[PDB]
């Protein structure tokens, strides 16, 4: 037996948790944990990214971006979440709007939890890029004028920052390697690498390797398309890496 | 990608809310929520009341108890996801302890939300009986002595009480029919089912007749076991439904 009818889904009950905080204008503990349970529900799992966007949860992120301008947890939460929808290729074009664009775009410039929100923010941006300029359709702002601001936003965080985030496979960052289409996404995607196995090798070394990471950084730096600053940070990736494996490899 | 290694499941998330709540001495609409959304995912789904037990729920229940003590929708709410874990024979061993027994026993009383508290507990201890005698232990209350309390419980519930539950199978209760080891839970749920029928003929009447009830309550009607009053009970439910 139960209340009512129906069978209540994970998503959408983390969804009316938010909608209720929202009502009373309150970002507090349960606010910021619902958006992190959807952050990770939606991790590697499409079903859940749709469930989130067909119960109006963009509306729901760009209600509570606005009353809680400066709740850095909060936003980090939000861009994570929606990080991972920006993953599924097919639920892209929901976020090719000129309205989410034009949010995306703007916290690149974020410095809210160090560099999670502008670097999540540039991840959504990234798989969107990836599509093609031809993917933009009449999206504003200009396709160049966001890219632009991608760049700026990666070369501003330092490379060995601390992190708030945490990831199972490289698989969808590791699909942004070998194209010539969005080279900034390219970057952004070596950078990810590059920051976790400079800090936390011992997490993440092994995984890039175990998932192909070495041949794809090594394409990268063959590829006229790649650019020399990402030419150079995935040789440090693939020395740090190989470093990595002779010292950790069993040799009895 | 995700802020922390693990996989939040939906069980476990609901408890951290009610733990938080707990600690923040608030019963709010939240806390009635979060209760109600296991209460909701609980249902026929055995997954969900071992994650609930494995969990610490029972503690959690019972401080919610204990803690809130007036909130009738709260104690409904925590009553009826206990009545779904009670439904999971083999997790039934679990509430079998002094302390949730004379719990269960004690709310037979209850006034709290009309009826609804004092039925779900009568729900839980009628499954917990269809077990049988030596499934007591040793627990107390003596097993005889919460029989009788389930006797007068049911007795005391007005027929035509409007409802706040939902049932999209009958199945668990209609488990309870075609058994002479507890007559108590027998009567249990054929009170359950005509009150149903009695006040949302247009509801039940459909789903107990798919789900093969007229020829249990036929069956309970021609049954040494049952008690004179189980059997009136049946008659007036084939009554509604056969009239329907």
């Amino acid at each position: 037996g139960k209340l009512h009818v129906g069978k209540m889904g994970f998503v959408v009950t983390m969804l009316k948790l938010i909608q209720k905080k929202l009502l009373d204008k309150t970002c507090d503990q349960v606010m910021e944990f619902s958006w992190s349970a959807l952050w990770n529900i939606t991790d590697e799992t499409p079903d859940n990214c749709e469930m989130f966007l067909n119960f109006n949860g963009m509306k729901l992120f760009l209600d509570c971006l606005k009353e809680f301008p400066e709740k850095q947890e909060l936003h980090r939460n939000m861009l994570g979440l929606l990080g991972n929808v920006a993953e599924v290729k097919e639920l892209r074009p929901q976020l090719m709007t000129s309205q989410f664009i034009s949010v995306f775009s703007n916290l690149l410039e974020s410095k809210a939890d160090g560099i999670e929100v502008s670097y999540n923010a540039c991840g959504v941006l990234s798989h969107i890029m990836f599509d093609g300029p031809e993917a933009w359709g009449v999206c504003e702002p200009q396709r160049e004028e966001v890219e632009e601001r991608m760049w700026a936003a990666i070369q501003s965080w330092d490379i060995n920052s601390r992190r708030n985030i945490n990831y199972r496979s490289f698989e969808p960052i590791l699909r942004l390697l070998p194209q010539g289409i969005s080279p900034v996404s390219q970057h952004w995607a070596t950078w990810a690498l590059y920051n976790l196995v400079s800090v936390y090798p011992d997490k993440y070394c092994p995984l890039l390797i175990k998932e192909g990471g070495m041949p794809l950084l090594r394409d990268i730096i063959k590829m006229a398309t790649a650019r020399q600053e990402t030419k150079e940070m995935a040789r440090k990736v693939i020395e740090h890496c190989s470093n990595f494996k002779e010292e950790n490899m069993d040799t009895s």
